[PDB]
């Protein structure tokens, strides 16, 4: 059974990554999984903010610290985020309604996570979900209490921070060229950028259903046109997991130079959040399905 992290390795990109977290490395075939076959580790919890400041200004880094030690011991590189989510703040954030605080608070935990981590995280998602579906600006607290400056801002505070790190911006819904929301964030990553925002990376969150694998061959090209010097696939699965669609995912992977990798939302089907539709490339046995040996055949070929 072959790894598809070396051999996207082997075709010139940088890894196969997969989302996991001290849970899934002590139980199933996690672990030895991701040994064999991945090349990089995403903490699908353990970074949030949630997780990481629960209460403003007591941090909690047990689960993201056992991450990173298993990530350093196993040598795999590592990603971290998201620092800016609105899914996953608490309601001691949510309910500030002043600038000045809000402001120095985002950056205050921007600046702590990325500092603790400094040099050893390959990759930051800095801001994610910014975006409604019709291309405005989602109006989070951020959004609303900062305004729009608070893109910058992070961006701004994440270069300081770890001038290592290549710092991306997160969306999901960018699988069609022609949707809004694709179309905004290619833009408005154009105007950021020329203004010297520092915006290494778009990071596609790519939760497709059976059939839209193919429209992603259009659409990475599209959101590689806005400049960036990195894109990515991120948190992937697909309903039904059929081989189509995931070597259709890889293939456009493939021909976006810029694009280095591609990062799954988890190992086996029982622990995604609709296992019912059995999205992830091995199965509850722990045995690879059809997908990952059409992906590896692929990436031989
Ligand atoms: O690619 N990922 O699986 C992944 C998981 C959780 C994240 N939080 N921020 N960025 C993330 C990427």
């Amino acid at each position: 059974a072959q790894s598809v992290d070396q051999l996207i390795k082997a075709r010139g990109k940088v890894y196969f990554g997969v989302a996991t977290d001290q849970n899934r490395l002590t139980t199933g075939k996690n672990a030895a999984i991701i040994q064999a076959d991945f090349g990089m580790v995403w903490p699908e919890n353990s970074m949030q903010w949630d997780a990481t400041e629960p209460s403003q200004g007591n941090f909690n880094f047990a689960g993201a610290d056992y991450l990173v030690n298993w990530a350093q011991q196993n040598g795999k590189l590592i990603g971290g985020g998201c620092l800016v989510w609105h899914s996953f703040l608490p309601s001691w954030v949510s309910s500030i309604t002043d600038k000045n605080t809000l402001t120095n608070v985002m950056k205050n935990h921007i600046t702590t996570l990325m500092t603790r981590y400094k040099g050893k995280i390959r990759t930051w998602d800095v801001v994610g979900e910014a975006f409604n579906e019709d291309g405005s600006l989602r109006q989070t607290v951020f959004l609303n209490v900062i305004g729009e400056d608070y893109i910058p801002i992070a961006f701004q505070t994440a270069r300081a921070a770890d001038p290592n790190a290549k710092l991306y911006i997160m969306d999901y819904n960018l699988d069609s060229a022609s949707y809004p929301k694709t179309q905004a964030i290619v833009n408005r990553v154009k105007q950021w950028r020329a203004a010297g925002v520092p915006i290494d990376g778009i990071g596609s969150q790519t939760h497709l259903s059976a059939g839209q694998g193919a429209g992603v061959l259009q659409a990475l090209p599209l959101l590689a046109s806005a400049g960036t010097p990195e894109v990515s696939i991120l948190m992937l699965d697909v309903a039904g997991a059929s081989p189509t669609d995931y070597v259709n995912v890889v293939n456009a992977c493939l021909n976006v130079q810029s694009c280095v990798g591609i990062t799954v939302m988890g190992v086996a089907d029982p622990d995604s959040v609709r296992a019912s539709t059995t999205p992830l490339l091995f199965d509850g046995n722990f045995n690879p399905k059809p997908a990952y040996n059409a992906i590896v055949q692929d990436l031989q070929q």
